[PDB]
């Protein structure tokens, strides 16, 4: 028994996910996954945008009812919340300056500026091993405020969603000048198994909505042809 309207919660500054076009309007491969499983559930969805770190607080205080916002499914995360099925898969990995000798190692970062989203497994994972042994780690209230930094000059390094930084900046005018600082840092503890839809632990019906909605798109081949528009890979995983 779902409501009427499902309010969906978005950071919409991880593009190709979630971010704005010119207009305003929200884009992005979560957006498609999110309409086309209301779509299906045959629910109205209202889309919400708000800071990262704020999404599983207002999720909690029922000011929105999902999280679509490659939110990973970490052991760390269910502690508070619940997730649908997997939705596609999510590795970090490292941007720096083309040319930069920068590696994702404790040696190469300490005493650099590295920015992370705050809030985000890439800032627990800096903080844990990165910060606490030196290394300057700065936390973003969101992912356009890192690249800004970064492309100014302020930053060394930045650590985020593999595609996100890909897709979002180094494919995109702003981050020609960069690339990937070494390979992408597998930990299975911090950055879970790919993202779902975040919910309340005692919405069951709706998580069972969405589970519903999500493999039946799968099984028709809806899910390839709307990421077929954003990668030319295996976006999914697994
Ligand atoms: N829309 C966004 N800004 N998403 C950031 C997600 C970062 C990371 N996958 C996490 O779950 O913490
Ligand atoms: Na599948």
């Amino acid at each position: 028994a779902l409501p009427q309207t499902v309010r969906i919660g978005t950071d919409t500054t991880y593009a190709p996910f979630s971010s704005k076009d010119a207009k305003g309007e929200f884009i992005g491969f979560d957006i498609d996954l999110g309409n086309e499983m209301c779509k299906r559930m045959q629910v109205k969805c209202t889309w919400v945008a708000s800071d990262f770190d704020a999404l599983i607080p207002s999720l909690k205080a029922k000011k929105i009812d999902a999280i679509i916002s490659s939110l990973s499914i970490t052991d760390k995360a269910q502690q508070e919340i619940a997730f649908s099925d997997k939705l596609y898969a999510a590795d970090s990995r490292l941007i720096a300056a083309k040319g930069s000798p920068i590696q994702p190692t404790l040696e190469s970062l300490k005493g650099k500026h590295v920015g992370v989203l705050q809030g985000s497994t890439q800032e627990a994972y800096a903080n844990d091993n990165w910060r606490t042994k030196g290394v300057d780690v700065v936390a973003y209230a969101n992912q356009d405020l890192i690249y800004s930094d970064l492309t100014a000059g302020r930053l060394d390094a930045a650590l985020q969603d593999e595609v996100a930084a890909s897709e979002g900046f180094l494919k995109q005018p702003a981050g020609k000048e960069y690339a990937f600082a070494g390979p992408s840092v597998k930990d299975k503890k911090y950055f879970g198994d790919g993202t779902g839809v975040g919910l309340r632990k005692d919405d069951t019906e709706l998580k069972a909505a969405f589970d519903k909605a999500l493999t039946e798109l799968r099984q028709d081949g809806t899910y390839d042809k709307m990421a077929k528009k954003y990668f030319d890979f295996n976006v999914y995983g697994d």
